[PDB]
């Protein structure tokens, strides 16, 4: 099955998921000189004071921190969006080296990692239904650059040892996502898709201008994770990112 290896990597995904070559894929390069300043763009509204984290899980392609989304607990609104989007999970994409790892690029510049905070439009009732609509999801993308440690990320880093292989999970309550946000909420937005199979084109991307910094040691722990399950040949979970895809006439709007 699909992965990031040379035999099952992104270049092969189109075979089982033809949408891989659709008209609104994701990730893309943000050409900052071609991005359009849209004055009609509203400021983002991140309401995560009430977020209820549940657990963390190694799903074989990344680690996900899941939240309780049975109620309007942690939501995203404003920006290019209409209605409320509820946080379901967050995960990262990282590289084998500091010079690569992000999915989206800014003027072809790659970051060490990229944080994705996944939300689904509540008008559709459930996540499964949101994935069948063109305005079904909203993913908040935050770039990670190597520098100073991120206080707020440390809690995640420490549990990683507990979910080393695919299929492992650990309780992960009382995690506050606000600790992962940059100071500024300026963003780029464009119509896109999931970045992993099934690559559904249901996402409104909100990519923050300002990156968060993490330490070398924080990033290193990410790379200690395994793609494989327990008792199988060890394969380091690195470079779980997809290359930039053709914009194809879509327009990237800037809130700044
Ligand atoms: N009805 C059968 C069926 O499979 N329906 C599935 C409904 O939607 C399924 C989508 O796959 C779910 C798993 N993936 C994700 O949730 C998921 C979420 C976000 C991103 S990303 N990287 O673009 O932020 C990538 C993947
Ligand atoms: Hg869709
Ligand atoms: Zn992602």
């Amino acid at each position: 099955h699909w992965g990031y290896g040379k035999h099952n990597g992104p270049e092969h995904w189109h075979k089982d998921f033809p949408i891989a070559k659709g008209e609104r894929q994701s990730p893309v390069d943000i050409d900052t000189h071609t991005a359009k300043y849209d004055p009609s763009l509203k400021p983002l509204s991140v309401s995560y004071d009430q977020a209820t984290s549940l657990r963390i899980l190694n799903n074989g392609h990344a680690f996900n921190v899941e939240f309780d989304d049975s109620q309007d607990k942690a939501v995203l609104k404003g920006g290019p969006l209409d209605g409320t989007y509820r946080l379901i999970q967050f995960h990262f994409h990282w590289g084998s080296l500091d010079g690569q790892g992000s999915e989206h690029t800014v003027d072809k510049k790659k970051y060490a990692a990229e944080l994705h905070l996944v939300h689904w439009n509540t008008k559709y009732g459930d996540f499964g239904k949101a994935v069948q609509q063109p305005d079904g999801l909203a993913v908040l993308g935050i770039f990670l650059k190597v520098g100073s440690a991120k206080p707020g990320l440390q809690k995640v880093v420490d549990v990683l040892d507990s979910i080393k292989t695919k299929g492992k999970s650990a309780d992960f309550t009382n995690f506050d996502p606000r600790g992962l946000l940059p100071e500024s909420l300026d963003y780029w937005t464009y119509p896109g898709s999931l970045t992993t199979p099934p690559l559904l084109e249901c996402v409104t991307w909100i990519v923050l201008k300002e990156p968060i910094s993490v330490s070398s040691e924080q990033v290193l722990k990410f790379r200690k994770l395994n793609f494989n399950g327990e008792g199988e040949p060890e394969e380091l979970m690195v470079d779980n990112w997809r290359p930039a895809q053709p914009l194809k006439n879509r327009q990237i709007k800037a809130s700044f």
